[PDB]
């Protein structure tokens, strides 16, 4: 069982849609990127802005807190790559070479690069401290939406608008296996935190795979819209954001869908904070919604 | 997905614990039984109290709606098994047999009888309308506490205070298999409507097993009290009464418990309606408590 998740704290200030959200390790802020342009850094227990973040030139499609470095990074639709200092809170790399907007990002748990994914149908990895490319992982024929790592092989998971998943070889720089089932584009990869199974959503269905050759379990039906977000706690909460505005809740395992949330509506993206205890939204509406547990 | 159940409408006018409830084929009115020995027939849309049928010198621990006539059959701590015409409202036939107390009974789709089981440890058969005894069922060691049954083989199913399930072979009047399992008391037994799988409670766990051996599937666990009802509904919503006045609302085939209704405190039978669109529950505190889907 599952308590009921309600919400808790709505959270203003961006100007525009907020498409994507991180929490940083030590669990005392978060951080969002907007359609504004702009990164903003919110207190996690206030809700308070801390800084702002400016430099990108259109849309910041993706954050992520370091766990080794006190670094931020983020990616956008101006095609920019770049890595904040957070003890001196100022822009200190830039990585180059994708050729269109870079439409997410992830970090190695246990190698220092840094992942993104683009409009122009890589998957690209870069060695954080000197900039260099690792590897260009080509494989997808469309836009790569979301990019996950893991230690173990296959190191690196993407989901694309060519409506397939690749399992890469991060070593090789090669795909191990292409799952093809998805009929319409994918836009959302989550990795359970077990690293046993994964899942990936599509507007026709949200699918659940084995590690490591991404062997087939079930289907979660029932959320029919455009799935931009899938995000899983340690407890089996996955939680399922759509582009209407509609969020569904469902027990990983069973794939039992329990609660479903009413919503320009639409949720762009969601993370759990370090503690599991609380659900934030990055929506449409500008603003960053806080659920918790009742 | 199961929409969360919500307290619509409580039912008083008994003097005593709710111990059992029985909605008509009709779907037009519900029945009772309680510890101040009455049965009382209230509308199901309004909610009022239609009739109130006196002739039980003890609890009524028992009360079903017959299909094929129109009777109401009641069973009470005073040994006596009662059929009451609906038409005539009074009772036209007893049925002699049980050595004591009786528990509960269901009534055969198929064949004209009705069965009922006692603390005397038996499960008896009845013919309706000539009163003939057609089977004792002994076998269990300690009080049966629910009967249920079916037009397959097997046709009869008890649980028991001896802790086992039996399921019986109506023809010969003897028991095809024995379940185990349960390390406590079975005081609920449920059938699941299309027939491949059914259910039994103890204070232990509420376990799913397959017809027609009884082939054990899973364990519905978290609901860690005196189990005294299940009843199912035809799109899976499993329903586990408990004596601490506790409600778990199930998925029938994933096993997991979506919801979880607080609270002399006790529930002692629950019932759907015809529509499967109110849950129906007999009560420790002298009241019948109606829920709707929200
Ligand atoms: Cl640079
Ligand atoms: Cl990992
Ligand atoms: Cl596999
Ligand atoms: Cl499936
Ligand atoms: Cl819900
Ligand atoms: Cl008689
Ligand atoms: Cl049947
Ligand atoms: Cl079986
Ligand atoms: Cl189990
Ligand atoms: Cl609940
Ligand atoms: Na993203
Ligand atoms: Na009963």
């Amino acid at each position: 069982w599952h308590p009921p998740w309600k919400l808790y704290r709505v959270i203003s200030g961006h100007l525009g849609w907020v498409r994507c959200i991180a929490v940083e390790p030590g669990n005392q802020w978060f951080v969002t990127g907007s359609a504004d342009r702009t990164i903003k850094i919110w207190d996690l227990a206030s809700g308070k802005l801390k800084l702002s973040l400016t430099g990108h030139i259109s849309t910041v499609r993706g954050v992520i807190v370091s766990t080794r470095s006190p670094y931020l990074f983020s990616c956008g639709e101006d095609k920019q790559v770049k890595c904040w200092d957070l003890e001196y809170n100022k822009v200190i790399r830039h990585y180059h070479g994708h050729l269109s907007a870079v439409y997410g990002l992830d970090l190695h748990p246990t190698i220092d690069v840094l992942v993104t994914c683009s409009r122009d149908s890589t998957a690209r990895i870069w060695d954080v401290r000197t900039k260099a490319s690792v590897h260009t992982l080509s494989g997808h024929t469309n836009a790569v939406a979301t990019v996950r790592c893991q230690a173990a092989e296959p190191q690196i998971i993407t989901g694309s608008h060519d409506t397939t998943i690749r399992l890469w070889d991060l070593v090789a720089g090669k795909t191990r296996v292409t799952l093809t089932n998805h009929k319409k584009s994918v836009r959302a990869v989550v990795l359970h935190p077990r690293h046993y199974t994964f899942a990936s959503g599509s507007p026709d269905n949200i699918k659940q795979w084995k590690f490591p050759d991404g062997s087939f379990i079930q289907n979660l039906s029932g959320h029919n819209a455009i799935i931009n977000t899938l995000t899983v706690n340690s407890d089996g909460v996955l939680v399922s954001g759509a582009d209407n505005g509609t969020m569904h809740l469902w027990d990983w395992r069973t794939g039992y869908n329990f609660q479903r949330v009413h919503a320009e509506s639409g949720i762009f993206a969601c993370a759990f904070d370090q503690s599991e205890s609380r659900l934030l939204t990055a929506e449409a509406d500008k603003t960053i919604k806080v659920y918790r547990e009742d």
